């Protein structure tokens, strides 16, 4: 928890942010065990909101590559469905863009679609993709 915390500070004033993301996302890849998602619980809604925000106002200053880094980070979260039912709408937003990415985003972004509409009820699920059922629809 304090490395993340850490991370995403020096984040907001590094001279090149992308290295401490890339380092999160190593993280992400490399972790697994049963109590990392307790641990990612409580700081879930931070994490989500600040990938949100930096996903929109990202204008693909270098590459695509920083907008690729933010939605592989904001699906590749380790924590399971049950505990990310929640928030699911700072996830739809990044989905999109996963859809219309390279081919290990698509995967990752089809991945996660699958996850959701099984487990997930249909009155529930249907508000959540609604605003982006369009373009999702197309990009699939």
């Amino acid at each position: 928890n304090e490395l993340i915390l850490k991370s995403l500070k020096l984040s907001t004033t590094a001279k090149e942010p992308l290295v401490y993301f890339y380092l999160i996302r190593t993280l992400f890849r490399s972790i697994g065990g049963g109590r990392f998602e307790n641990l990612y619980k409580e700081i879930m809604p931070l994490l989500q909101v600040l990938l949100e925000s930096l996903s929109k106002l990202i204008h693909e200053a270098r590459r695509p590559q920083e907008r690729d880094i933010y939605v592989e980070l904001c699906l590749t979260v380790p924590v399971r469905l049950s505990v990310l039912v929640p928030h699911l709408s700072y996830l739809m937003k990044p989905l999109v863009y996963a859809l219309n990415g390279s081919q290990e985003s698509v995967s990752q972004g089809l991945r996660t679609l699958e996850l959701c509409v099984d487990n997930l009820t249909a009155e529930y699920f249907d508000p959540i993709i609604e605003p982006v059922i369009d373009d999702v629809m197309e990009a699939l």
